[PDB]
């Protein structure tokens, strides 16, 4: 079982300082070692360097960064691909959530049948018509979905993309803080999740089981697990770019990611939206990325009994 | 859609300063604002300012502040049943829970099918005879149910009180602090309540199906939400006269109030005893004060899933 | 109802110092009174003085003061053992968890049915030959159980110790830590256990249930509580020597008290591991001992409802 590793700090996908320097912060909560010690065979691809785009004006006076955020994306699914080809379960170190962009990209160019777990308090599935922010972080799956593309207009830098996923094919788990209109997109294309409110009624373990039910019941799939670190509840979690309160506990996501491992079927990671800068302490900082350390690891095995 | 504010600035119904400025707190929390967006139609009333009553000697050298107590309600009855009469769900802050008299008696007073749900670590129900401290905001349902007026005396100021309402017509959530008299009292009158334990065995989704059908199981009825912040862990509402630990978690007290939401059923709710000076620090006054905001604006249509 | 109150300082099964201030803080926490107010006789043995071992040498280059816990859990032994006989429910105040052997023997001596629940984010059952820290306080179960004996070599202050219980009469709940040798020898010998995993899928109440099904589900026998205070969450109970994130919530821990209270058949319980100068502040260490106190006073017959 090998392990590639990417750093990928993006902060073009929103406005707050800082989140180019998760990827750092994570790795110096130990997370090789944890998971070397866990049998992974790892392959450290550091931390990407992406191509800056020139003159990267607003798009339609509101979409922030567009042909930035394209580029590294279009450079960060080569990454991803290759990586997966050669036989790698990719971890990917964020960086803001528009980077999923390009891992699930990357990730679906040879696996089309892929599943998304897709862990946050955010739906993120805005697209440029809909956002009221501008920051594509809130806007990545909308580029992926196929049954989207009707309704997603082209942005500069983005024609490379080719929507690879069904909406049968993506869960989402945590969320608290959704907008009208991804409300309005969610319950139009019947896209499964599973709100805090559901888990207050089910229960986790029976989220998990509905969640593979839904997306692995019937095959065997590579799945991606694209985790905002901001499910965590802010008391957990605090340093991140948009804190909700009332998010999952400590154990909540360790069982996610217990049950993530259990599948057999982990190919890909993302753990974003890192920001060591926004704690207002660096016990703040470390608590945080000492817990993406957690889900990442528990995420490849690591158990709560030996 | 109609929503009437009340301001109820009570701290007579106990001791410690600084309860009386829990409305203004709430409010500058942003509450207006909040019921604003989901289409509420408003109405404030504002503070309301209540007559002193000269004099007002201890009641048998124990019950304090009865007759300002007393008259205050009287005053707020006759305010909350001119607004409920017109049409508005009634919202009233406190303060401390003594103005549940005022306020159940007057919503009452238009509706007299009504039925209560009480949310608070503690039971409220001590009458003048069986109180240890003297403090009437732990004594307020006794003189509101029917079943324990032979037992209650007639304190002064009291006696516009007409208590009609049946003790089958009351359920408890969240109790952890209960006098052994008042115990007497839930299992002498079968009186009907999930204390924090019951919570831990059925789950809060459980618990507000049981409290629904034993009030409304039978016939649709106006609702009246009792809301002490108290009933929430210390921890998540520090700014509190009486805290005790164990209480509800945010998403608990998320839950029940969206299932208040979802009966359509909710006529009035009172949410009391934030007291902002008796937290150690203005961010643990600001969050108690954004919980109850929380509470209110999910009771009346605010969800965690757009 | 009688109980026997015994203080036990000992922290030689441990390199952390502090742990033999565990019972003067948990007495200074208000145990008698809570204990009194239950309508428990009360006997206090007061804080035993243990016979100190002069030369008290490593045992085979690692493991840490053994003849001075193989003596201190003799002598406690006796106290226990005598204390039982003479009709005393025996609480025991540590001090580390090596205490247990001792507790656990002088229960067993006269009350040889008995059944041990074992509240812990640790297994605590290394042997001699696969401890990794020499430090006794992570391997007492190993000197109890019948079956494991001729893997337990024997260690100088230890030859008194005759194993009291098979692997079928202790049941852990709260594990959460667990050294890969403890994690083969639970499975080895069909340990059961819930660890903080099976408390996410079953809740708490579904694990008591089943603990009791285990232990006394064919026939009444007498329960030996051991309750390491490190089964709670760190942020619940910071003052001590292993935390471990993900613990028990106060609700939780609370649960389990007032049903091995509701069982009648409380014979003996341990509070360990409450070390007061691991506190980074004096509030810090006063939750952890008012904490102990909460548990101890539940298991007797506190409760929430009155
Ligand atoms: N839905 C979001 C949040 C996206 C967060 C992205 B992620 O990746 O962390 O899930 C978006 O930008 O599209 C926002 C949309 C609306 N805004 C509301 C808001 C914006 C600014 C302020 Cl000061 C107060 C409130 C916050 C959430
Ligand atoms: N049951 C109470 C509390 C009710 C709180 C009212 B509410 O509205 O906040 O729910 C009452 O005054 O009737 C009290 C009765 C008993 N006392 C016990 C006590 C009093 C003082 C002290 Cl310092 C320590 C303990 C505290 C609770
Ligand atoms: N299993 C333990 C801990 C048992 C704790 C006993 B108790 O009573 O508090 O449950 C043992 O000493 O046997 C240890 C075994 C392994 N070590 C790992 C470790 C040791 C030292 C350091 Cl600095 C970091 C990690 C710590 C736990
Ligand atoms: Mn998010
Ligand atoms: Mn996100
Ligand atoms: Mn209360
Ligand atoms: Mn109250
Ligand atoms: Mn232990
Ligand atoms: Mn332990």
């Amino acid at each position: 079982h090998s392990v590639a590793v990417i750093g990928a700090p993006f902060s073009q996908g929103q406005k707050r300082k800082g989140v180019e320097h998760g990827p750092a912060a994570i790795r110096e909560a130990g997370l090789m070692k944890r998971l070397s010690s866990l049998g992974c065979h790892l392959k450290d691809f550091g931390d990407l360097s992406f191509t800056p785009v020139p003159k990267d004006d607003l798009y339609n006076n509101l979409i922030v960064n567009p042909r930035s955020v394209g580029l590294a994306n279009q450079e960060l699914a080569e990454v991803v691909s290759r990586a997966v080809s050669d036989g790698y379960s990719c971890v990917t170190l964020g960086g803001d959530h528009s980077l999923a962009i390009g891992t699930i990209s990357g990730h679906a160019r040879h696996c089309p049948d892929l599943c998304v777990v897709w862990v946050d308090a955010h739906a993120d599935i805005n697209t440029p018509l809909t956002t009221s922010s501008g920051n594509l972080h809130g806007q990545p799956v909308s580029f992926l979905l196929r049954e989207l593309q009707d309704k997603v207009p082209q942005l500069p830098g983005f024609s490379w993309i080719k929507p690879c996923i069904s909406s049968a094919s993506i869960v989402y788990i945590g969320l608290r803080d959704v907008d009208p209109p991804e409300h309005f997109i969610l319950k139009n294309y019947d896209i499964q999740y599973f709100s805090m409110r559901d888990i207050d009624r089910l229960g986790i373990q029976k989220v998990m089981e509905r969640t593979f039910d839904l997306l692995i019941g019937k095959r065997q799939r590579p799945i991606h697990l694209s985790f905002d670190i901001d499910a965590f509840d802010p008391t957990l979690a605090p340093a991140t770019g948009t804190p909700v309160v009332g998010g999952l506990t400590y154990r909540e996501g360790m069982y996610i990611a217990e049950e993530i491992h259990n599948t057999g079927l982990l190919s890909a990671l993302d753990l974003v939206e890192v920001n060591p800068q926004l704690a207002t302490s660096e016990e703040e900082a470390k608590t945080t990325a000492n817990l993406a350390v957690d889900v990442i690891a528990s995420s490849f095995g690591q158990t709560r009994e030996g």
